[PDB]
């Protein structure tokens, strides 16, 4: 059967709470954990040396101090940027504002001192290798990213390298997806342990054809809203919970990241969401009595 559909709910950090947090940092991750997120969401690409590290952009401009394209930089450039510089409460990442804009700016680059329980490291870009070092015990939702939407070879490089590493360490609580669905099929090749979840023409086909998402999926990674179309509905989540699916929901300007927004979704039977948030939400959830993974509780449908 599918263990994630008792895995429920879930509070999936999104890049950790880009809007609590420099995004895909050990920071956002290690905070995110401590508050009390059941699993971690995060993005990853590849170094010119062939490096898996955590960012979400192609080019490091949006989050640090530097420039370029991930897969031009070695890691060990990649490492010493400062990907707090441009991070901003409320608003994930946004460059040119005054420079007291942003609380965290300069810390990786030892010019601040780290709130406590922190190093300057946990505010660089991290190799994923060192992301499942520091958790070893938290579920990873990890997605595959790109040099650009048609660069299809970049995907795969990337697949291929994600399946290598998740493979050395022995584990199976990920959830392994991409937009592009070649690399999920690609990756579900090399890697068929790991759970996956449906690239955008799987889910397009799974909503309107209903062709069940490639083997292996344990669960269906869906935007609130799509194109005007309303995805996450009690009746989607009826049906794909039916089809014995888990449904989690992710925002990401689809729909506000926002308390009534995660209330509707919680209310729908969603099994997990990707909030922005996770302080916020946790809280909702706490607040509700809403079960969680273990820790039993309402159910709020
Ligand atoms: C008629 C057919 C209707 C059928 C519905 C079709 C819907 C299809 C739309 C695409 C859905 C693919 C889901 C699989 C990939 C995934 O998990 O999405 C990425 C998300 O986590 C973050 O979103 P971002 O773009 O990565 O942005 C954040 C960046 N950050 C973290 C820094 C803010």
């Amino acid at each position: 059967d599918n263990p994630w559909l008792d895995a429920r709910v879930l509070n999936m950090a999104h890049a950790g709470g880009e809007n609590e947090a420099p995004a895909n940092t050990l920071y956002a991750f290690k905070r995110a954990v401590k508050l009390g997120a059941n699993m971690l969401e995060l993005d990853v690409q590849s170094t010119k040396d062939d490096q898996l590290v955590v960012i979400h952009n192609a080019t490091v401009d949006q989050t640090t101090d530097g420039t370029g394209k991930v897969r031009d930089l070695t890691f060990e450039q990649v490492h010493e940027l400062d990907a707090a510089y441009n991070f901003i409460p409320g608003r994930h990442a946004v460059p040119g504002e005054p420079p007291e804009s942003y609380p965290l700016r300069g810390v990786r680059t030892g010019e601040k001192k780290p709130p406590p329980g922190y190093q300057p490291s946990d505010f660089a870009i991290p190799k994923l290798a060192d992301v499942l070092e520091a958790f070893p015990r938290t579920p990873i939702n990890i997605e595959i990213k790109g040099t650009s939407d048609a660069d299809i070879p970049s995907f795969l490089h990337n697949a291929k390298l994600l399946a290598r590493l998740l493979k050395k360490t022995g584990r199976t609580d990920f959830i392994v997806t991409s937009l592009n669905d070649l690399a999920v099929a690609k990756f579900h090749l090399l890697a068929p342990d790991i759970p996956i979840a449906p690239g955008m023409a799987g889910l397009a086909a799974y909503f309107l054809l209903g062709v069940k998402p490639m083997h292996g999926t344990v669960a269906l990674q869906i935007p609130v809203r799509y194109q005007g179309l309303e995805i996450a509905t009690p009746e989607f989540i009826r049906r794909a919970h039916a089809d014995g699916y888990a449904v989690h929901v992710w925002f990401s300007g689809t729909a506000p990241d926002d308390e009534a927004t995660y209330n509707r979704i919680i209310d729908s039977c969603a099994d997990g969401l990707m909030p922005a948030y996770p302080a916020l939400l946790e809280r909702i959830l706490d607040e509700r009595g809403i079960e969680r993974p273990g820790r039993p509780g309402v159910d709020p449908c």
